């Protein structure tokens, strides 16, 4: 079975955590399935183009694909909810979220375009910038920004921001090339794609973060279903383990981020609950009746993604 993903490749042990994980998910199953099941790993978009990779897996022509879930919001429009501030305010709450209406209703989405869900993965982000840090959303005015989705976007447009839109593996060629004045990211890529060589300035998410992308290992539907049950049970089990292991790492990155970059020389700065809120105000005005007005599907998971606010809010 195929592994495709975007990011650097490295080994088990070292490496860009999800690069890691799926083959920490490969050696597992393997060990479990004993041979009935093994994996090539495809790191780097050394399979294929990062864009390609989930249209591939509902065609049935990728078996598995560790992608950010927004990226294929132009064709279904419903996963925009992937990246967009204000519905995401933490790990334990966004992870809450698998259980619950949203997620069930994410998940039988994406059943029903070909795509089971794997691993849930959310990461939480920050901001490089070629120049001054991007703090407050009204830094971003008169700036060249890739936010990193349509909603992220649009929130970056009101602050009167031109956007930029690439999959982050195109980043570093930007940034290096100034296409862009600053880019959003991952706490793990602003580290796996070096762009402290390509930026003066960080914004990290040690603090807190208004960037949170969901980046989940999928697989076709197509190829899922023909497996034998024991397999496809086993594929579901240890997918569902890895989640602790990106919950650990993605915190642990979300530290050592603001370590490489002030190493490089670079200004490094966090945010404030009172900035945090800011941009999150700004999406409730802009992102949120975007995504809503979009159609029906987007419109129930608006409402059932709020839910998870207010349970994080009255609920213990």
């Amino acid at each position: 079975l195929k592994i495709s993903h975007q990011f650097p490749g490295g080994t088990i042990k070292e490496g860009d955590f999800r690069d890691r994980l799926v083959r920490n998910f490969a050696a597992e199953v393997e060990k479990r399935s004993k041979g009935a099941m093994k994996f090539e790993i495809y790191p780097g978009s050394s399979l294929m183009k990062t864009n390609a990779q989930f249209s591939s897996m509902r065609k049935g022509a990728l078996d598995m694909a560790l992608i950010p879930l927004s990226y294929a919001g132009g064709e279904v429009p419903e996963l925009n909810i992937g990246l967009m501030p204000g519905l995401v305010v933490s790990y334990e709450q966004a992870y809450s979220w698998k259980t619950k209406p949203v997620g069930i209703e994410l998940t039988r989405v994406l059943q029903e375009k070909g795509i089971v869900l794997i691993s849930w993965i959310w990461q939480a982000g920050g901001v490089a910038s070629r120049g001054k840090p991007v703090v407050e959303p009204e830094d971003a005015k008169g700036m060249k920004i890739r936010g990193g989705s349509r909603e992220m976007d649009m929130i970056l447009k009101d602050a009167g921001a031109a956007v930029v839109s690439l999959p982050s593996n195109e980043i570093y060629a930007a940034m290096q090339t100034g296409a862009m004045d600053a880019a959003m990211t991952s706490s793990t890529s602003f580290i796996s794609f070096r762009l402290e060589e390509v930026a003066k300035a960080l914004t990290t998410g040690r603090t807190g973060a208004y960037w949170f992308m969901f980046e989940p290992l999928m697989m076709s539907k197509a190829i899922f279903d023909k497996l034998p049950k024991d397999q496809r049970d086993m594929l579901m089990t240890v997918g569902a383990e890895m989640e602790k292991f990106a919950l650990e790492a993605a915190k642990k990155d979300d530290i050592d981020v603001a370590a490489v970059y002030q190493k490089a020389g670079a200004k490094v700065v966090d945010l404030s609950d009172g900035t945090i809120k800011k941009w999150q105000d700004i999406a409730r005005k802009t992102a949120w009746k975007d995504y809503g007005a979009k159609n029906e599907g987007c419109a129930k998971l608006l409402a059932l993604a709020q839910q998870t606010l207010a349970e994080n809010l009255y609920f213990q």
